[PDB]
């Protein structure tokens, strides 16, 4: 339903946008959110759903307030309310100067050097799944591969039993597309119950996975507690299974749809990193926010101590005035304008795990099975929230067109 309308804000800025379920979700989720940016659509709006909320709608506003953690504050960076005061992860929960400290340790497990380590594996996990579909001529991408290629990844990573992904998934997707069988707190909690234990027992007996990484870290020079371990392994838990697992479907429902693109990368395998940034561009899919610090006029709009922003990362790049023709797909574009892994000081610490894995997966999926479509008559379905995503995914291809490496 529809929050009563605070008393500081205008009818004229009300646009009732729903990120949980927007009007125009059957045309594409980032065609769903695009709406916001319609010419007749203020800079800045306030929409009555989900508790109540701004929405900054232009990548100007969304940079601007992602600099500026003074007035936009992390503490609460999730609507509804009830979510982002239950959210409090590490390190997105919390503002500079507190915050910085964790970064590193959060860089130990999930950085670059650590890629390093996990490059064989993923390119194996990779080369493996596609080559097990491939014969096949058909599969449900989304479980097939966009599910257990990052996930098993994190579970490798992070030495947890791969028996756990249902339950763990599950938790992770009510806290950003809840079904509404739990609240955000009711998922956090579970969450930190399977976590507590396995954090107790990698602080007894240390391993070298990345929760015994974080369990026995320092931020600092001191300590991390058993609180902030467990506050940041949850973080990592849910990075792990719902950001690129999203992304590589609507990734490659693009492709199954543009034979011109597909070939593209085909010929010219080189342009495969410059396509990965454009595809995150131009398939951006995360939108959290900030709470405001104080009463605070922005771009014209009297903002009130505790309002919630929206900041959506996904709409800047989007932004016509950020990127020409900001729905197309151009893997030539020179200046790929976005901030699809956030911005300010808490730019995604995921994003070298993230592009090796869309970037293994194009390379290796191409490969191997250069032709294909979506299936006979199929209708995809996105879905939205914090982090938004593909229902399901059946594509097909002649095995004839394959090639087994
Ligand atoms: C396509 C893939 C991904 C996207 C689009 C993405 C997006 C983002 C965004 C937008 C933020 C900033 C949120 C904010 O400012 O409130 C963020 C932060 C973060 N992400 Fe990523 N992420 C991705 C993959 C990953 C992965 C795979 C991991 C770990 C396995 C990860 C770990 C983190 C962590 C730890 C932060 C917190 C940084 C901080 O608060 O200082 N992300 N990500
Ligand atoms: C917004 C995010 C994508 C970023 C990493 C996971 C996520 C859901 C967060 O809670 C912070
Ligand atoms: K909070």
């Amino acid at each position: 339903n529809l929050a009563p309308l605070p008393p500081h804000v205008p009818e004229h800025l009300v646009f009732d946008f729903d990120m949980y379920n927007p009007s125009n979700l059957s045309a594409g989720v980032q065609e769903a959110w695009a709406v916001l940016q319609e010419s007749n659509v203020p800079d800045l709006v306030w929409t009555r759903c989900n508790g109540g909320h701004w929405i900054a709608t232009r990548g100007q506003l969304i940079r601007e307030a992602y600099e500026d953690y003074r007035h936009f504050s992390s503490e609460c960076p999730f609507i509804p309310r009830e979510a982002g005061e239950a959210y409090d992860f590490i390190p997105t929960s919390m503002d500079p100067p507190e915050q910085r400290q964790f970064r590193a340790l959060a860089n130990q497990v999930v950085g670059m050097p650590v890629v390093d380590k996990l490059e064989n594996r993923i390119q194996e996990l990779a080369c493996s799944l596609i080559e097990s579909l491939r014969p096949q001529g058909q599969c449900n991408f989304t479980e097939d591969y966009a599910e257990p290629f990052p996930i098993r990844i994190f579970m490798l990573l992070a030495g947890l039993p791969e028996e756990d992904i249902p339950h763990l998934k599950y938790l992770t997707d009510q806290m950003t597309r809840p079904d509404g069988s739990m609240t955000f707190a009711e998922a956090k909690e579970a969450l930190y119950d399977y976590l507590i234990p396995i954090i107790e027992q990698r602080r007894q007996k240390p391993g070298t996975d990345a929760i015994s990484i974080v369990a026995n870290g320092q931020v600092n020079g001191r300590p991390i507690t058993s609180d902030e371990a467990k506050r940041m392994c949850g973080l990592l838990l849910v990075g792990g299974l719902d950001t690129v697992v999203n992304f590589l479907s609507f990734s490659m429902e693009f492709l199954a749809k543009s034979p011109e693109h597909r070939q593209e990368l085909i010929e010219r395998p080189e342009r495969i990193p410059a396509a990965c940034e454009e595809l995150l561009r131009r398939f951006s899919l995360v939108a959290d926010g900030r709470i405001l610090t104080s009463d605070y006029e922005f771009h014209g709009v009297q903002l009130k101590k505790g309002d919630q922003i929206l900041l959506p990362q996904m709409l800047s790049g989007l932004d016509e005035r950020e990127n020409a023709c900001p729905m197309h797909v151009d893997f030539s574009r020179q200046k790929v304008s976005h901030t699809t892994f956030g911005h300010g000081s808490h730019l995604c610490l995921g994003q070298h795990l993230a592009r090796r894995e869309i970037i293994v997966t194009l390379k290796e999926w191409l490969t191997r099975i250069p032709d294909f479509s979506i299936a006979p008559g199929a209708q995809i379905q996105h879905k939205s929230g914090i982090v938004s995503g593909v229902q399901a995914l059946p594509l097909v291809w002649d095995p004839a067109t394959t090639k087994a490496v």
